[PDB]
């Protein structure tokens, strides 16, 4: 199937920067997210669909905060819990973590088996966090992803 | 229900070395492989089920070659080509690539959606390659995984 999402590193003060794409296709097992990203920090990063079609910042306690315009994790079924990509009572936007190599690149595709159709993700955003993802709300909320590092709107 | 696989770095000269475990569980979307590994080279590593329940080496053209006793990629449906974990006409043993972090550890779980029950993978081996996996036989065979670096028998 295919949606090419342009992703930018978020910096409300100094300016957002292009870091590449995430291409979304359909497989017989769910949606596949194929990154082609550069310039990110080495490690595993939380990777989720967020509810709003926006990567804009929003104030939080008077601080203009990167990516908050995207809202929370996409949760149309009201799971109200962060979890695993293969967990039915987790947010539907919970994707497998994104791998960024030592050289700052990400090319490894990942499968979201609960997302079945491309139209399901249109009108939302894809977020890449500074932290990782332990697929739980303990010991940190939302898998420990923390701040929003990079984002793209899915059209 | 689960299977705990003991994994070792393959060294036909001075003996295999313990590097941790891979735990296989069932989800509603297929088998989940949760690593708990250490001492490995950083990066993405090809990760596949091989046909024989053996991690022993075999001589191939005068050289005692690591992990060759495991045979080829597990392919009970005779796909006869290497591909994606979500591709039906790929080897059934084709798993998502494993992520080893800078510190040599791997703990990020991956899903094999075409694998449905624990019993189906007993009596095979799980292989970790030195190279990665682009999920094609192009431009390199078997995703570019190359030599066999670590292995466990699924019992
Ligand atoms: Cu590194
Ligand atoms: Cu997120
Ligand atoms: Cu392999
Ligand atoms: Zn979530
Ligand atoms: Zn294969």
């Amino acid at each position: 199937a295919s949606i090419e999402v342009k992703v930018q590193q978020l910096d409300p003060v100094n300016g957002n920067k292009d870091v590449g794409t995430v291409t979304i296709t359909e497989s017989n097992y769910g949606l596949v997210f194929t990154p082609d990203l550069q310039g990110l920090s080495e490690g595993l990063h939380g990777f989720h669909i967020h509810e709003n079609p926006s990567c804009e910042p929003k104030e939080k306690e008077g601080k203009l905060t990167a990516g908050l315009g995207a809202g929370g994790h996409w949760d149309p079924k009201g799971a109200k819990q962060h979890g695993y990509p293969w967990q039915d009572d987790a947010h539907l936007g919970d994707l497998p973590a994104l791998t960024v190599l030592h050289d700052g690149t990400a090319t490894n595709p990942v499968l979201a088996p609960r997302l079945k159709h491309l139209d399901d993700v249109r009108g939302h955003s894809i977020m890449i966090h500074t932290g990782g993802d332990n697929h739980s709300d303990h010991p940190a909320p939302l898998g420990g992803g923390g701040p929003r590092m990079a984002c793209g709107v899915i059209k």
